[PDB]
């Protein structure tokens, strides 16, 4: 056909012609009863239902059996099949009654202006014309019910679910030859004609109480020998509530299709009377779906028959298929984690459903950031690739694949919880850094935000109980889980939110005051400058004493610099060089204490060349010519910055100077653009300050003291001093290019200055106006707004640098029950977590819920005291 | 919402104009009673064709019914039919206001 | 530099646009931050509990 | 052919047009210090040639656009950029030094507006884009401050002329003392 | 502008219809962006000009 394929039936082999010579047999069947409706209110409630449908059908891969003409429901039905199957696959066949079809043709095309026929549906590509001078649609119904499936967890039998939305005899004849018929899972909605009043039954006289407040206007069509019948079919009709499921009004919230289609499946699946005994397959069919509540009330509620040992084959497919409501079903229903993680399931869980497009990109970390941490997975990952607490081995694999409420139910299970937050934030964070992705980096990085603040309030809540006990859990490398302890953990993943927190500071200020009892005074101990030798032991001091011998050092360099520095390097010049090569030998060590994030820190680049071009200098003073031995004194002068500018790094400690010079380092962009417009304004304005003199040789150098150097001094107040201007040739200028004064102005036949004087007189005067004013002020406000914005942001990064500082520790020094403790506080957390859900308790919607449960039981009360009056 | 819902009570039970209803919907679109037009006029399924809900739409545009015009494409207008080169000229003409 | 001188997106759109204007028209439904209206289906059953005892009164007279 | 489709992305092509621009301004320098006699020399022509290059390219904006090319303001100043050069070779082309060195400060004027050319260039960049385009936004509180500045440089150096008195003053003697 | 109110309004309208079209587009872009990304080059079917 031409507007598919279609054939003309007559009233087992149809489906025989469906799947030999058509498309797939199916592990789903939805079908939707009604096809009268050419008028059809097609509301946003039954617009959701049928658009979640198709989507849940083409996770299953099911047919859809609807009426087939182009009105109402069936062409809503069929737009929504031809979108999804454009972007396994749902089939939309269609069976039409091909006396009601319009223009009947016998590969024919198809195409009166008020007839009472039906044009075919467009996007039905597969459609059953029955005719006669209904039936088949559910015998095909009851067909592939019994039909056997031997690779399904239903028993087989193919799952079929009838959805009844509409009305009319045509459906309520269809809902009865449905439910005669065993397995048809009839789901009824709350909006329609038919399908409310058998919502609404869930006697022959109180039927009929209702089904006329909603089919009020085809009674009085019909006659009273029908509306008995119409009766009895209801009363059949609602014989069987388990093969009855609706979708109510109230209920419009999300997967509301799901947990009606599941419900449906699950109700004709545990009254089949032989497979009420098999509790394993309504499990693996209540896991497809994601009804968690089915199944915990369901099946677990009983204690009948488990043993928690055939538990493990379900659990396998809840962990790859991402069921982390049933993953966290299992354990609480028991079921050993460190027993059902062999070495075999993660082997399993490592070689297949552990996705290559994430060990490809685990295999760009392994040149892109070489870490200590990777390097660590890295031989654990392929270890069960290439065929030890194993349970943080699953959290791995399961923070690794983004699975964000699958990771939250494994964090659960470990032994260090405080921990291994810390971790999945530093596995996390190098993920979302290796960027091909952007809605994967920028989820990946949310998660690694959510594990950070569960590491900040587990350690406020240890730090509110006893802190020494607190304090002692950063210490731990908890049976070498990681590398590192619990603490330096969030230092390679920079969780600045981790070290800002009160308990980390007030840790790192009692490590920092070492053996001294901690709130003495800061004055006091610079007063004090084996129990007197003791107080020499605290890093404290120990910054303080290498503070000294550096401002010592610098001013013995002050001291050889001018007043010593002969000929022959003297007395106190040596004492110099023993004294660099203890910087240098202190910077030997922090190439030993670290390897290579040494030099990953900039200020660890600097004091190196300060000590490279100090050995600079002793290579160009000791020449014995003065051509040579100045220009050492010059490099060791170049050198006295460098090492001077060290005491401002060495300062990042004192808590007042501390935030001020890391605020310091976010200043250097809004420099950076004010020297970039001060430089394009000062060649702008120094080379049009050209228009002046004119010659052309200028020592290819008196250029740059006019153009850009002159200029220069007038950021500062200079104002083009006496060239502007009533200063004549008398002095300051040569008319040849010798002495070094700058030439003169370009004069005339009357030795007149040219220039024109209304000229350049208004640039100069534009020039000061912008680059002291408009320009230097406009720095300042660019600074302004930098100290409004990352001043919150800068108490946290210096908080974090003051580990470092902390970390850190004259030639002398360089040549059970706490377990127990947490195991209680934690459960009190996890406690805490899992019942706050429940505690939000905002909405009395539960409650209205608890309120007619009564209001039913009270009005059945008075219908049993009716029957023993009469 | 009382005097349309008085005035549809006594003109849903005259018992010659209950099978009229076109002159309901007509009613029930000058007052902005949305809720009663859909729960009496098109939950039936009972006599339309979606052919002469055309009359209705029109003057659901031009007399600033959105709601109704929202209950007619719920309920079956193929807008795409009914958008004409004739209604779109009387849609420009008349109703298209000049001081626009 | 002178030498620079001298289908299947459409129907990706359509179920995401369509889950789009299925998610407007329901969050007027979905905000339901009052019970005035499942007020309203507490007492369409008090209705029925004092009817049906009033059916009851003239059975027993 | 995969080292040339290095050189197609438009970020290369933004460079290589900074490069080429401020090669124009460094031989836009040199000419105008060091070069410059006479007649136009070699180097002198060169710059001739790349005047031309800008003014082509500012055709291709009239013929990419009609008119929002002029509704733009940094599309007027480098019109006017251009217009005052080529005004610059109208008054150098003389062989008059009345006219001659009028030519020469014509140029010189004309290098304060192809080098603010090189602040608009610049409003890609991530870092310098905002804040100049921020820059656009103080020309309503520094023209506050002129006009502040202005009314008290009138007001005090007229009031400053009670020391001086006299009746010429050049007509610009004035200026010379109660503006500037 | 001769109008206030509906001056006033009709702006009001006009940043209706481009939130309308921001949070449509960070719904496009949250799934499949080369889809997305090529929304914005189509003239589907000359409806604008561009
Ligand atoms: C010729 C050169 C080599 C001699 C070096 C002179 C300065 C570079 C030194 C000597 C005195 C030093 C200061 C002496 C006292 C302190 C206070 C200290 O701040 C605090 O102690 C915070 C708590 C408090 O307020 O006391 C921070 C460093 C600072 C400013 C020192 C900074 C560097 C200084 C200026
Ligand atoms: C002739 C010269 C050798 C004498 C100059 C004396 C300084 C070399 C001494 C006296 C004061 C000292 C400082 C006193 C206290 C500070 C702040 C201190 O930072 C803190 O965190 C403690 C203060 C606080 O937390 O408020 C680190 C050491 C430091 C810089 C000390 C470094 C060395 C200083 C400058
Ligand atoms: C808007 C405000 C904030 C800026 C202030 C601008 C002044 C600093 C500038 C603009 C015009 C300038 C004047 C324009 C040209 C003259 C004539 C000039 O002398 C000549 O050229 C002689 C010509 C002749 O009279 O024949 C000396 C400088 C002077 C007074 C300038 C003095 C300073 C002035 C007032
Ligand atoms: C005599 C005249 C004609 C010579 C021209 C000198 C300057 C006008 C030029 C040459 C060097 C240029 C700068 C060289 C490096 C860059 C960095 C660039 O910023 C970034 O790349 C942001 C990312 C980063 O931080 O690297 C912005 C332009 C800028 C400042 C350039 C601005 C204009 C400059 C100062
Ligand atoms: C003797 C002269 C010819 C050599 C001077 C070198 C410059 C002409 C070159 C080297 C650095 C270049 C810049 C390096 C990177 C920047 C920022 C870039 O803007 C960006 O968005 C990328 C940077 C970022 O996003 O952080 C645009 C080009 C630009 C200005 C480049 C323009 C031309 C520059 C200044
Ligand atoms: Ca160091
Ligand atoms: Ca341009």
């Amino acid at each position: 056909i031409q507007f598919g394929k279609y054939i003309r039936l007559s009233c087992e082999t149809l489906y025989d012609l469906m799947t030999q010579h058509w498309h797939l047999k199916t592990p789903n069947l939805v079908i939707s009863v009604t096809g009268g409706a050419k008028n059809f209110a097609l509301k946003p409630r039954m617009r959701k239902i049928f658009s979640r449908l198709i989507y849940i059908a083409q996770s299953k891969g099911a047919w859809i059996f609807t009426g087939g003409t182009h009105y109402g429901l069936m062409k809503y039905i069929g737009e929504v099949v031809r979108d999804n199957t454009i972007s396994e696959n749902v089939v939309a066949i269609g069976i039409a009654a091909w006396g009601m079809i319009s223009n009947r043709e016998t590969d024919g095309s198809f195409l009166l202006k008020r007839d009472p026929l039906y044009c075919l549906d467009n996007n039905h590509t597969h459609l059953l014309l029955v005719d006669n001078g209904a039936k088949v649609r559910t015998q095909l119904e009851k067909y592939i019910s019994e039909r056997v499936i031997p690779e399904s967890n239903y028993g087989g039998k193919i799952p079929i679910v009838c959805f009844a939305q509409g009305g009319g005899k045509e459906t309520l004849k269809s809902i009865n030859v449905a439910i005669k018929s065993k397995i048809p899972c009839v789901v009824v909605e709350g909006s329609g004609r038919i399908a409310d009043v058998i919502a609404s039954l869930v006697a022959s006289s109180c039927v009929k109480e209702s089904l006329l407040r909603f089919l009020p206007r085809t009674i009085s069509r019909l006659s009273e020998e029908e509306t008995e019948s119409w009766i009895k079919w209801i009363k059949e009709v609602l014989e069987s509530p388990h093969l009855l499921t609706v979708i109510k009004i109230e209920e419009a919230g999300d997967e509301i299709v799901s947990n009606a289609i599941s419900f449906a499946l699950y109700k004709a699946f545990s009254t089949n009377e032989h497979d009420r005994d098999n509790w394993n397959g309504q499990l693996k069919l209540l896991l497809e779906w994601n009804q968690l509540d089915l199944a915990s009330d369901e099946i677990f509620t009983n204690d009948r028959n488990w043993e928690s040992a055939d538990l493990q084959d379900v659990m396998f497919t809840a962990l790859v298929k991402d069921r982390p409501k049933f993953v966290r079903l299992f354990l609480e229903n028991g079921l050993n984690l460190r027993k059902f993680l062999t070495t075999e399931v993660l082997r399993e869980l490592y070689t297949n459903n552990f996705s290559s497009l994430v060990f490809k990109n685990l295999q760009i970390a392994k040149n892109s950031y070489n870490d200590a941490l990777l390097t660590f997975v890295w031989k654990m990952v392929e270890d069960f690739r290439r065929g030890r607490h194993p349970l943080q081995a699953l959290f791995i694999w399961s923070v690794l694949q983004n699975k964000k409420e699958l990771s939250k139910v494994i964090w659960e299970q470990t032994r260090g919880c405080t921990l291994a937050a810390l971790g999945a934030s530093k596995l996390l964070k190098s993920m979302a850094k290796v960027k091909n992705d952007i809605n994967a980096a920028g989820e990946s990085e949310e998660l690694a935000n959510e594990y950070e603040t569960r590491a900040v309030e587990l350690f406020t809540e240890c730090y509110s109980n006893d802190e020494d006990l607190a304090e002692q859990l950063l210490t731990y490398s908890c049976e070498a889980w990681g590398g590192s302890n619990c603490l330096e953990l969030a230092v390679e993943a920079r969780d600045q939110q981790f070290i800002a927190q009160p308990g980390v500071q007030n840790f790192l200020s009692k490590q920092w005051y070492g053996e001294i009892s901690r709130d003495t005074k800061n004055w006091k101990i610079i007063m004090c400058l084996l129990y007197y030798v003791s107080f020499f032991t605290s890093p404290f001091v120990v910054f303080s004493w290498n503070v000294i011998f550096y401002i010592a050092f610098l001013l013995l360099f002050a001291y050889v610099l001018l007043m010593d520095f002969q000929k022959e390097p003297t007395a106190l010049e040596i004492i110099l060089y023993v004294l660099v090569f203890v910087l240098l030998c202190d910077e030997v060590r922090q190439w030993y204490m670290n390897g290579s994030k040494y030099f990953s820190d900039l200020w660890n680049v600097m004091d190196t060349l300060a000590i490279f071009y100090f050995i600079a200098g002793i290579v160009f003073r000791l020449h014995s010519d003065e051509s040579s031995w100045y220009s050492g004194r010059v490099i060791f002068c170049l050198d006295y910055i460098v090492f001077t500018l060290r005491l401002i790094h060495i300062f990042t400690v004192s808590r007042n100077l501390g935030p001020k010079i890391i605020m310091l380092q976010r200043m250097m962009i809004d420099v950076f653009f004010f020297l970039f417009l001060f430089a394009v304004w000062m060649v702008a304005f120094g080379v049009a300050r050209q228009g002046i003199l004119r010659k052309n040789e200028h020592r290819w150098e008196w250029i740059f003291r006019s153009v850009i150097y002159e200029p220069y001094l007038a950021m500062f107040g200079q104002y083009p001093d006496d060239i502007d201007g009533t200063t004549y040739n008398f002095d300051r200028c040569t008319f040849s290019g010798n002495e070094s004064k700058p030439l003169c102005v370009e004069l005339d036949a009357n030795n007149q200055p040219r220039f024109p004087e209304w000229i350049t007189i208004p640039l100069v005067c534009i020039y000061m106006l912008s680059t002291n004013i408009l320009l230097v002020n406009l720095l300042v406000a660019m600074f302004g707004y930098t100290v409004g914005s990352v001043q919150e942001n800068n108490d946290q990064v210096w908080k974090f640098q003051r580990f470092f500082l902390v970390q850190e520790y004259f030639p002398f020094v360089i040549f059970n029950e706490i377990l127990a403790w947490e195991a209680v506080m934690k459960e009190n957390y996890l406690v805490k977590i899992n019942t706050k859900a429940n505690d939000s308790s905002e909405e009395m919607v539960h409650r209205f819920r608890q309120l007619d449960a009564k209001l039913s039981d009270l009005k059945g009360l008075l219908k049993e005291i009716s029957s023993k009056i009469k």
